[PDB]
């Protein structure tokens, strides 16, 4: 299958919304080859747990966690992970205000080559239990002849992208990976990398990065032919006061090039309240009053979180997805899954008259173009050369009573699934 693209599994919806979905068990299982090293970039992390996720004769083999905490929160990650003397950690830089390092990927060298993973779920019980989450699973890359000559490159420029990707961290225990990747064949690779790093990116550098970087690769391996945009988060931003100011001038700019509708799917308070989860699982799915009760206009623009395709309408979506399907929704002209939720923070805010691009987070993607596989267009697989997109299109508006999820406000007129209100505080 030319995507290697997957959703984790959930419990409690019936085996065949679970055939083709992985747990992270079955990511770590020797199956896929014999571990000597990892590295495991992520927000947040239950270190006991994520031991146990390793199968019992790979526990031992040496952990890098890359996060981004710091004063307390660091002191608690160190804590969890003093016990397990295999275990390292490396603290991102995180040195503009309110960023963090969102990125998921997993980077696991074995004995017969190398494998990156990128997802988008957190290394804890819940983001893999009942959540819709997204994986892209790389090739087992083989490593490189003590005796060739080659680039290991492949057409999209994956190798050097994520070289540079990882390079921006200026790690000492990154550059470890970078030399590992360096020694490896990613030839076969075709997605395109998306980053986000945090920093001001001027001149050229604007385009390395964030939604930017989209835009560029957009212009340059997509051609053009009311092909709607679609993008699909379990975070909003605080994006202005009204959408002139960023979502529809830079970033549906970005998202709508080619060689216009928008639609934004963010799970309502109704779509919580009857999930497996209950109201708990709105606290993977931030929002401020704070933030919202300053920009009620983006709410037109909210559609329902359905996923009927894949089983899936009642696990929230952690996943982030944007897409861009044509006005019947039969065929897409590209795909992105990432860790990118709708925030400036996250995609980048063009400052100082439009000369530099602001990014405050780690964030990485994956993106499927059909020319990357030699088409024009993928058709989209109905039923989870067909792009298995995994919630159901069109999208569906917001009913007049609906509302966005809103995290820090209770909800107690309607008890969820397991009968309990939501009260935070």
């Amino acid at each position: 299958n030319p995507f290697q693209f997957y959703l984790t599994r959930v419990s409690g919806v019936k085996p065949k919304y679970n055939s083709g979905a992985l747990h992270i068990k079955d990511i770590l299982s020797p199956l896929f080859g014999t571990l000597v090293s990892s590295a495991q970039f992520n927000y947040c992390f239950d270190v006991d747990w994520l031991v146990k996720q390793y199968p019992p004769e790979f526990r031992k083999k040496p952990i890098l966690l890359v996060h981004g905490d710091k004063r307390e929160a660091k002191a608690h990650l160190h804590a969890q992970a003093k016990p397990y003397e295999n275990i390292s950690l490396c603290q991102a830089k995180l040195d503009i205000a309110f960023g963090t390092h969102h990125t998921k990927m997993m980077l696991l060298l074995y004995e017969e080559g190398l494998r990156v993973v990128i997802h988008t779920s957190n290394l804890i019980h819940a983001d893999w239990h009942q959540k819709t989450q997204g994986i892209w699973l790389s090739p087992l890359y083989p490593r490189i002849a003590d005796g060739t000559h080659k680039s290991g490159e492949s057409p999209t420029h994956f190798k050097a992208n994520l070289i540079s990707y990882l390079t921006a961290y200026n790690a000492p225990s990154l550059k470890e990976w970078i030399d590992v990747i360096h020694k490896h064949d990613l030839s076969e690779t075709n997605v395109y990398l998306i980053g986000s790093t945090p920093g001001r990116f001027q001149g050229s550098q604007k385009d390395n990065w964030g939604h930017f970087r989209l835009k560029k690769l957009l212009k340059d391996h997509a051609s053009s032919m009311s092909w709607p945009v679609v993008g699909q988060f379990s975070s909003v931003g605080s994006l202005g006061a009204d959408e002139s100011k960023w979502l529809c001038s830079e970033f549906k700019e970005s998202m709508l090039t080619l060689g216009v509708p928008l639609y934004l799917i963010y799970p309502s308070v109704e779509n919580v309240r009857t999930s497996l989860e209950g109201y708990p699982a709105g606290g993977s799915l931030p929002y401020s009053i704070q933030t919202a009760e300053k920009q009620n206009w983006l709410h037109s623009y909210f559609h329902k979180w359905s996923a009927e395709t894949s089983g899936r309408s009642n696990a929230m979506p952690h996943i982030k997805t944007y897409m861009r399907p044509s006005p019947d929704f039969s065929k897409i002209a590209w795909f992105l899954v990432t860790s990118a939720n709708l925030s400036k923070a996250a995609w980048g805010a063009l400052e100082k008259n439009g000369t530099q691009l602001m990014i405050r987070s780690y964030e990485l993607g994956v993106l499927f173009l059909p020319s990357a596989l030699g088409l024009d267009s993928f058709k989209v697989k109905q039923k989870f050369a067909t792009f298995p997109v995994p919630y159901d299109l069109p999208p569906e508006l917001y009913g007049s009573k609906d509302r966005p999820w809103i995290w820090n406000i209770p909800y107690v007129k309607a008890p969820d699934t397991h009968g309990n209100m939501w009260v935070p505080s």
